[PDB]
């Protein structure tokens, strides 16, 4: 548990009203290390400014743009890349940062400046002669332009949409265009000319291919609009709007369909009611699924007919309709409807939107992983909820207001995340507390110090062990005097690094001088130099015929240099993927979208690292938003490359999916030199992954496409398997 004493002293003998509050009334030294690693409310009263300029000038976002100093503000942002923190502030001080003329500053700040006609008068005066104008002005936002009388010159808005695409749009109805220069926009941005300039008579075609084009529902309005006061409408424009609103694109169309198709209300069928109130008695129309589909989003226009629409749905089991229409068929849904709606329908629904909060309900709601299971209490009690597996400590929970209402609620959240620091911040500061619930927070955690509360399943979760801020040891490498018979290549390789400094060399080396491993091995190692450059002359191993031995004896490669301090970023794979970092944040997490490869590579073609930088590369290969440690950047290594054999090295897999799965984490435990054997059950997880090897066959693609949510079982053993990593080396 997080330990809560000075800010539960700071609680009570101030009586404060929230935990906000109190943290104004830590010593300054300790409120200052907290705000370092951003433990700390979303505001700090004034008392700390001076501190906070000193000692943490990145955290002065934390007081009114008004308390900050203008000097002050400046001096940060300047050192800062990402100012996104600091947009209020700088947005109110931006009469101080004109001033100064720095072309960088200005730049730096304009996404964040709300700028007026004046503002473009300053800046064309400081900088007359210089390239800096059109410069500057490509970075306005679309807030300005929005409240801006002054109008761009085509000069500008080319420097504006080279910087930005969709900046154009704005633009585009911001001002009136000349009819040439939309074509120049067209032909060689693909940007369509939705705007009043808009002059010459166009064809038929012309009108239905913009349409044809356009996405937003605005544009196709403001697009037929303008064309509409240039020339007539044509009857092959009128056929090809009809047939898209049965294609269900209809938000484009109302005003035009109210002016000119008033007379082809036959026509349009079904739709014609969304446009003209009741137009078409739709008791009389063959109504099929996909009109029933189209006309959900606009059941508002049908409530004279609901009772034959929901009869229709009722009739044909169509649940996924009745689910999206679920706001209109509330007297309608009994218990019954309610359980096929949870179960049958492709996305869930609100539980505020079942009438029917029975134990039954709640255990199909369960059972579908719906977010909202909080919503059962009105008739529920929390014990019930909890002994029939219920979890409502979710995102949705923490956007209600429950934790005020419940104090066991809050008590489910410490025993979840008592241990997160930005989950607890969360809590303490971002949700609004009453003093009682503020109270309870602050007394449970104080009374339940240590492990005690998490004992005995939550001390052994992945989440959990990142958060205490454990270390991997490295162990000493041992002897090595090669006597195996390894087969080596026929042919030499040369690998040239820039200096002996370079980290991909040392580690180059370092991976000959370690034994017994399976694939990984060089023969007749010569140097040649010239000036810094160092180049490497070797007889590689020769590659495993066997595929599936290969990735096996692969992932002993990797679990066995790990042990030593060497990991690989295995981000040709999974170039996005960092689970660790939604771990020590306590947010879920999923599979990754897609592995961007077919093949798992040799060892040779990967950069290991030492574990000492590895929390700094691995924070610059995914770019994160801070630097997490080395420590956690090792797990994440781990669990990537677990995630990666497990599911690359199935699809390539000749033996039965089970024995697969068993012997190559048990092999990745032997390369950890972990002397018990991995005897997990994997009958779930091998029913995921041979999902996704009967997929990669009839895909024929560059990369395997994960659906979301399919790996859990998979993602829930890569973590045992960390878990077991972290608590032998913790041993050791």
């Amino acid at each position: 548990m997080i330990s809560v004493t000075d800010i539960r002293r700071a609680f009570l003998d101030n009586e404060c009203h929230t935990i906000t509050k109190a943290f104004g009334y830590l010593h300054e030294d300790k409120a200052i290390a907290l705000i370092k690693i951003g433990f700390h409310p979303t505001y700090l009263p004034k008392v700390l400014y001076n501190n906070v300029v000193e000692f943490v000038p990145e955290k002065l976002y934390l007081f009114k743009p008004r308390t900050v100093a203008p000097l002050d503000l400046i001096s940060t942002i300047t050192k800062l890349k990402n100012v996104d923190k600091f947009a209020s502030h700088i947005n109110y001080h931006k009469n101080s940062i004109l001033i100064t003329g720095d072309k960088s500053l200005i730049v730096k700040c304009m996404p964040y400046m709300i700028i007026s006609d004046d503002d473009i008068r300053f800046i064309r005066e400081q900088f007359v002669g210089t390239n800096s104008i059109e410069y500057i002005l490509s970075f306005i936002n679309k807030e300005s332009i929005y409240r801006m009388s002054y109008q761009f010159s085509e000069n500008e808005i080319v420097t504006i949409i080279n910087r930005d695409h969709f900046m154009y749009e704005p633009i585009y109805e911001h001002q009136v265009l000349d009819s040439d220069f939309l074509k120049t926009m067209l032909d060689r941005y693909g940007i369509v000319p939705i705007n009043s300039g808009i002059i010459d008579e166009l064809c038929p075609e012309a009108i239905i291919e913009i349409l044809m084009a356009v996405v937003r529902p605005r544009d196709a309005i403001r697009f037929l609009d303008i064309v509409n006061k240039n020339q007539l409408t044509e009857d092959s424009v009128k056929n090809y709007i009809i047939n898209d609103i049965r294609r269900g694109k209809i938000d484009y169309y109302i005003p035009y369909v109210e002016d000119f198709l008033e007379d082809r209300t036959e026509d349009l069928g079904i739709y014609a009611n969304i446009f003209f109130e009741d137009a078409i008695d739709i008791t009389k129309l063959d109504i099929t699924k996909t009109e029933l589909e189209h006309i959900s989003k606009y059941m508002n226009y049908y409530t004279t007919y609901i009772d034959h629409i929901v009869n229709i749905i009722l009739q044909n089991n169509y649940i996924d309709i009745l689910a999206s229409i679920i706001d209109y068929v509330q007297d309608v849904l009994t218990e019954e409807l309610c359980i096929r709606i949870v179960c049958e329908s492709t996305n869930p629904v609100p539980v505020t939107s079942l009438p029917i909060h029975s134990t039954l309900v709640m255990v199909m709601c369960i059972q579908m992983k719906y977010v909202d299971i909080v919503e059962f209490l009105d008739e529920i009690d929390i014990d019930t909820l909890i002994e029939k597996g219920a979890d409502p400590i979710t995102e949705y929970t923490f956007t209600t207001r429950w934790y005020n209402k419940h104090n066991d609620l809050i008590t489910l959240y410490i025993k979840k995340y008592g241990f997160c620091p930005m989950m607890m911040k969360r809590l303490m500061f971002e949700y609004p507390l009453t003093k009682e619930a503020s109270d309870h927070l602050l007394k449970t955690m104080d009374e339940n110090r240590g492990a005690i509360m998490f004992f005995p399943r939550t001390i052994c979760t992945l989440p959990y062990l990142l958060c205490c801020n454990y270390k991997l040891i490295q162990k000493p490498i041992p002897f090595k005097e090669e006597n195996r018979n390894i087969v080596y290549k026929k042919n030499n390789r040369v690998l040239c690094f820039d200096s002996l400094e370079n980290s991909a060399f040392k580690s180059l080396i370092k991976i000959d001088s370690i034994p017994g491993l399976k694939t990984y091995n060089m023969k007749d190692i010569t140097y040649e130099k010239s000036n810094n450059i160092i180049c490497v002359r070797f007889i590689p191993q020769e590659s495993i015929h066997n595929e599936e031995r290969r990735i096996k004896l692969q992932l002993f490669d990797i679990a066995r240099l790990a042990s030593y301090g060497l990991y690989y970023i295995p981000s040709r794979y999974l170039s996005s993927w960092t689970p660790v970092v939604n771990m020590i944040e306590g947010r879920e997490y999923t599979n990754p979208q897609k592995i961007e490869c077919l093949v798992i590579l040799d060892l040779f073609s990967e950069e290991f690292i030492e574990y000492q930088n590895l929390g700094n590369a691995v924070s610059n290969k995914y770019e994160l938003e801070y630097t997490i440690s080395n420590y956690q950047a090792a797990i994440n290594c781990l669990m990537s490359t677990l995630l990666i054999y497990l599911v690359l090295g199935s699809i390539r897999s000749i033996s039965r999916t089970e024995n697969f799965v068993l012997s190559i984490l048990n092999i990745f435990y032997k390369g950890l030199k972990i002397n018990e054997l991995l005897s997990e059950p994997v009958s779930g997880v091998c029913i995921e992954l041979n999902k996704i090897k009967d997929r990669a066959s009839s895909g024929d693609s560059s990369f395997i496409f994960l659906k979301k949510n399919e790996l859990s079982k998979t993602l829930s053993l890569c973590e045992k398997v960390c878990v077991e990593t972290i608590l032998d080396n913790n041993q050791s």
